[PDB]
């Protein structure tokens, strides 16, 4: 049970020379002095999206390893983008990477964006994170973000701290992607599978029980606002109407031995598309220095 530090940032429009250069080649460079690190991994999809998850040694504590980078990225937001800014970089606690990117497209046009879309969360999604070596799927189409912002004022007042807050909302085990702003804020993602959808079901959980035996729910902490965003660099692909998904893969799994069994078992789910519908795959290999 190693650490394991993901960062994500997007630059919708860029291609992935730009995304590099810009965003993760930067993001590299301020990664300079760690300790406990090993090494660092890092890719730049078509897609828009950077990704440079890190590598510490064994004995390393996973939340002071995560604590301790994002202040580097807090140096390091200066340098991005505005617009990778905007967007949001995250940091999560994750050894996953992307290694697959599918477009599903309609060669008709009898299906529309979000009629793809959802094709994609109800049949697709699930069969495919049932294929071992799977660590995580992400129907584009059907995912946004939950912007949870956190007062100062009242985190002071509880002597709390954020990493509980975290784990407070994993406890739960809602099939969910907890993430972290760097620069507060927090950010997760929402899935179709997602045992909480809303910022009600957000607002209503409790991550504290006091010693005067109070429950502690997040709107009394926490700012719960819907987060605009287009997880989905598809509406179109070649001209035609098209919706995609990202495939991460597994910590110890073989990537060769998965990218194989998804695919086969994509394949396996190829034969019985509607009439028109077609899927484009990219390949996202993942650069390695240390
Ligand atoms: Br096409």
């Amino acid at each position: 049970a190693p650490p394991n530090v993901r960062i994500t940032a997007n630059y919708p429009g860029a291609s992935a020379q730009t995304l590099e250069n810009t965003v993760t080649q930067v993001i590299e460079q301020n990664m300079t002095g760690l300790d406990n690190l090993m090494y660092m991994s890092s890719q730049s999809s078509g897609t828009g999206q950077a990704t440079i998850t890190l590598s510490f040694i064994a004995g390393t504590d996973p939340d002071e390893a995560v604590q301790q980078v994002q202040n580097q990225l807090q140096s390091a937001m200066r340098k991005l983008p505005q617009a990778v800014q905007d967007q949001g970089v995250t940091v999560r606690k994750t050894g996953d990477t992307n290694i697959l990117t599918i477009a599903f497209v309609s060669t008709d046009g009898s299906m529309d964006k979000q009629d793809i879309a959802d094709y994609v969360a109800s049949n697709i999604q699930d069969p495919l994170s049932r294929v071992n070596g799977v660590g995580d799927i992400d129907a584009y189409g059907s995912q946004y973000s939950m912007r949870i912002w956190l007062d100062p004022a009242k985190l002071n007042s509880f002597q709390m701290t954020t990493k509980d807050v975290t784990d407070a909302i994993e406890s739960q085990n809602a099939q969910i992607a907890v993430g972290q702003l760097g620069g507060q804020a927090l950010n997760a993602t929402i899935n179709a599978q997602s045992l909480l959808q809303t910022p009600q079901q957000f607002r209503d959980i409790t991550l504290r029980v006091n010693q005067d035996g109070s429950e502690v729910k997040l709107g009394d902490v926490a700012t719960v606002e819907l987060g605009a965003e287009k997880y989905d660099y598809l509406s179109r692909f070649n001209g035609n109407p098209a919706s995609g998904l990202g495939v991460k893969l597994a910590s110890g799994a073989n990537e060769m031995a998965t990218a194989k069994l998804v695919l086969d078992r994509l394949n396996e789910l190829a034969q019985y598309f509607p009439h028109g519908l077609e899927y484009k795959i990219a390949y996202e290999t993942t650069s390695f220095v240390k």
